[PDB]
């Protein structure tokens, strides 16, 4: 099977704005994950086409990663802080619902959750 189509990133239909919190999610917060050693993953789509991985999109139906992340934030696509924060999350958790404990995957992602909490205990107001 091919993998589906890439997550939304630009809708003319949905308002859009810019706010603090969203400059320093991107600014700071995706900057940091982004260059960690274990960013690479989690960089664009899950492709279970190269890397065989048949039943990803059966268990996973809401993909994320930091790919999507980043141009979201870049076309303006969140109107609140809140949503950006829940696609990482989102990405975060499908790692975890795919994944068993202690594969190589769920320990990068583990790392970087872990970063993520730090400096979203610094988002300002
Ligand atoms: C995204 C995503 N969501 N589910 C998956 C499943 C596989 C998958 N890939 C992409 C990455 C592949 C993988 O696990 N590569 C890891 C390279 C091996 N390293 C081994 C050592 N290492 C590491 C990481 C965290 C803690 C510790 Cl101790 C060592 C870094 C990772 C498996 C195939 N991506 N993925």
């Amino acid at each position: 099977s091919m993998n589906p189509p890439p997550p939304e990133t630009s809708n003319p239909n949905k308002p859009k704005r810019q706010t603090n919190q969203l400059q320093y999610l991107l600014r700071v917060v995706l900057k940091t994950l982004w260059k960690h050693q274990f960013a690479w993953p989690f960089q664009q789509p899950v492709d279970a086409v190269k890397l065989n991985l048949p039943d990803y999109y059966k268990i996973i139906k809401t993909p994320m990663d930091m790919g999507t992340i980043k141009k979201r934030l870049e076309n303006n696509y969140y109107w609140n802080a809140q949503e950006c924060i829940q696609d990482f999350n989102t990405m975060f958790t499908n790692c975890y619902i795919y994944n068993k404990p202690g594969d190589d995957i769920v320990l990068m992602a583990e790392a970087l959750e872990k970063l993520f909490l730090q400096k979203i205990n610094e988002l300002p107001t």
